[PDB]
């Protein structure tokens, strides 16, 4: 379990209120879509459940656990988070993908690739996944970075894993081999999908809704579509005119 009790969040002392009053409960297993405009609170919110920022007011709860009092070692095994660009480093492909503990796994780390797609395209490089890339990968388009984003988070192996945007570099094709995948992706785990691409959430328990910090809509995406005032329906609308 996932628990927003209360959460009211500004990120300096004097600025303005970004999440005012959150109460979410995101059950174990759950896998969760998040979506809103650009500026929404999105990525804010999911930024508590790492605790890099702390809330003014009501408490964030992980399996019935307190963050403000977690071992911040612990609170690092449950959550594996995809972040917007992910900024890789100047080391093999291997290193990037095994950032959660190397020296493991033979044929896994490409299990891992395989799910995000990546594999098939590293077969082809110098040294396969020995292949040595740089900071902005000598190498590595963007959609190709991503893949390697995904296939790291995945090799983290967590309980909780947070998919921030995770195919916006990508073809549909690229995207749609993932989705195909999301099944295994989710297998036993609590899945949060941050997504301006509704089509990464058509098959999300739970599709929640953000305008200006605050859940304004829930529910699974034929019952929001179905809704014509729903504020999810009408950005569903937009794309594709
Ligand atoms: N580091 C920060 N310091 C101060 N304010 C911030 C910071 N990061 C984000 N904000 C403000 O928080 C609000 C929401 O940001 P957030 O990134 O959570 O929105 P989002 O829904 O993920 O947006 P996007 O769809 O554009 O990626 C915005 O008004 C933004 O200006």
């Amino acid at each position: 379990d996932i628990t927003f009790r209360n959460i009211r969040f500004r990120y300096k002392p004097d600025s303005p209120v970004i999440l005012d009053n959150i109460n979410l409960s995101i059950k174990q297993g759950e896998v969760i879509g998040i979506v809103g405009r650009s500026g929404s609170g999105k990525s804010t919110l999911t930024k508590l459940i790492q605790r890099f920022y702390i809330p003014e007011n009501g408490q964030v709860l992980i399996d019935g656990h307190d963050l403000a009092l977690a071992d911040p070692n612990w609170l690092r095994r449950q959550v594996g988070v995809v972040l917007q660009d992910n900024v890789l480093l100047n080391r093999s492909i291997i290193d990037n993908i095994s950032l959660a503990n190397p020296g493991m796994s033979v044929e896994k780390v490409i299990y891992a690739a395989k799910l995000a797609g990546a594999h098939d395209f590293i077969s082809e490089l110098r040294e396969g996944y020995n292949t040595i890339v740089g900071e902005q990968g000598a190498g590595l388009s963007g959609g190709q970075r991503q893949r390697i984003a995904i296939a790291r988070a995945l090799v983290n192996n967590p309980k909780i894993l947070i998919f921030d945007q995770a195919t916006s570099a990508l073809d549909y094709e690229s995207e749609h081999v993932i989705m195909r995948n999301m099944h295994k992706i989710c297998k036993g785990r609590t899945v949060i999908i941050i997504a301006h691409r509704l089509s990464t959430v058509k098959n999300a328990d739970r599709i929640i809704v953000m305008e200006k910090g605050k859940i304004v809509e829930q529910g699974k995406h034929k019952e929001l579509l179905s809704e014509p005032e729903s504020l999810y329906s009408y950005l569903y609308q937009l794309q594709s005119d």
